[PDB]
């Protein structure tokens, strides 16, 4: 689990995503596995906005901070779990460490704030669904 608080925004794996999220819905993308809805309460986070490639992601699984190099945002398939059939998955960042499904939302931050969300993994990779792109979570 976890979510990133940025603004009057709350960002969440979509898969993860409650009704509150979905009655109260901004912005969802399958292929990324992320969800956006909107929340009364200022949120405390920074989104990056940077081509950093090194971060920390936090890992539920092992209650440990990991150092990580991470590849660049990109389509990536992705084997069929609980939530999706196989299929690729778009502005994904993939590293070597340790992700369990529960470790999903876990946060990859950058000395510019927070990069993304884990999404993906097994096989000793994890994958981060990316939110630097999204420029609109900064504004409005
Ligand atoms: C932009 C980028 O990928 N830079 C980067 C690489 C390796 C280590 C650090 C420590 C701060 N930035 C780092
Ligand atoms: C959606 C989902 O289950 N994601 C996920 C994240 C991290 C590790 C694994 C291993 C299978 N699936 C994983
Ligand atoms: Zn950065």
């Amino acid at each position: 689990s976890g979510a990133i608080y940025v603004g009057n925004y709350r960002v969440v794996n979509r898969h993860l995503a409650t009704h509150n999220d979905w009655a109260n819905l901004v912005w969802e993308d399958s292929s990324r596995d992320l969800l956006v809805s909107s929340t009364t309460a200022q949120g405390c986070d920074t989104i990056a906005r940077c081509d950093c490639q090194t971060g920390v992601y936090y890992c539920s699984s092992r209650r440990k901070h990991y150092p990580v190099s991470f590849s660049k945002p990109s389509l990536i398939f992705v084997e069929a779990s609980e939530y999706y059939p196989a299929r690729y998955q778009s502005h994904l960042m993939l590293a070597v460490g340790h992700s369990e499904p529960g470790d999903c939302g876990g946060i990859l931050r950058c000395q510019h704030g927070v990069v993304g969300i884990v999404s993906t993994g097994g096989n000793g990779l994890v994958g981060f669904a990316d939110v630097r792109d999204l420029l609109w979570l900064d504004e409005e």
